[PDB]
């Protein structure tokens, strides 16, 4: 069932990167797995550097946690930052030094669609507060695929658009009043965008909400712990109903509760 976020659990570390290449990154599972993948399949991208192309794929959670990848994909174009997601068999990622979102079908290693996010800032215009070229952040929730960004028209306030997952068309767009550069990251649960106050503090909070169904913005004070003091990626997985994050080399997951 769906509801408002009311609680976040303690971060649990599932894997720790062993080199500086993985100081920041993105790891994820597919909330709508398709053959040959399952809900155990995990993908990991270590995103430090300027030619990020390697995507580590693990058939089993045990392999993700303790072993080597079962497959490495080499993306056909370098990827930007930590905002990518996997949805219904495709990796959705942002091309380096662009506002282009790319749909890369994992089982065939084929680019199926590319879309400029209209008006979106990129490459350090509207990052989250830590920087990292985090201008464009994809998200999956119970209703499918979204993108979080900003524009000059929005004066840097978070904008979110629902995306067609097949062709990347924008279906609907909402504008919040939350300065994107003022929050550490964001994610969407049940159609509500939530933000995190700090990427360094052990005593951060989920501090704002914007409900796309009602247009209402709220403040919140839900505790959120950055166990390792540098969270570069915070996303929601609607199948597991958990937050997935990357915090200073560590791939972590948080339980949640909804009303
Ligand atoms: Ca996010
Ligand atoms: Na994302």
């Amino acid at each position: 069932g769906c509801g408002e976020l009311v609680w976040v659990g303690e971060p649990l570390t599932l894997r720790t990167a062993e080199t500086i290449t993985g100081k920041y990154g993105v790891w994820m599972r597919d909330p709508k797995p398709t053959y040959p993948y399952t809900q155990e399949t995990t993908w990991r991208i270590d995103t430090v550097g300027k030619d990020v192309r390697q995507v580590f794929e693990y058939d089993l959670i045990s392999q993700f946690m303790q072993g080597y990848p079962s497959k490495v994909h080499i993306l056909p174009r370098p990827l930007e930052s930590t905002g990518a997601v996997v949805y219904s068999g495709s990796l959705y990622f942002q091309g380096a030094e662009s506002r282009t979102v790319i749909r890369y079908e994992l089982n065939t290693e084929t680019v199926k669609a590319e879309k400029e996010i209209p008006g979106a800032g990129y490459h350090g215009q509207f990052p989250y507060s830590w920087g990292g070229y985090t201008d464009i952040d994809l998200a999956v929730d119970e209703a499918g695929l979204w993108v979080i960004y900003s524009t000059d028209e929005a004066k840097g306030a978070i904008v979110l658009s629902k995306l067609n997952p097949e062709n990347l068309e924008l279906e609907q767009t909402w504008e919040t009043n939350i300065r994107k550069q003022s929050v550490a990251n964001a994610f969407i649960i049940c159609g509500t965008l939530y933000t995190v106050s700090s990427y360094t503090s052990a005593d951060a909070t989920v501090n704002f909400a914007y409900d796309t169904g009602t247009g209402i913005s709220k403040t919140l004070t839900i505790p959120f712990k950055n166990r390792y003091k540098y969270s570069s990626m915070i996303d929601y997985n609607p199948l597991e109903k958990k937050l997935f994050a990357w915090d200073n080399l560590n791939m972590v997951t948080y339980d949640i509760k909804l009303s």
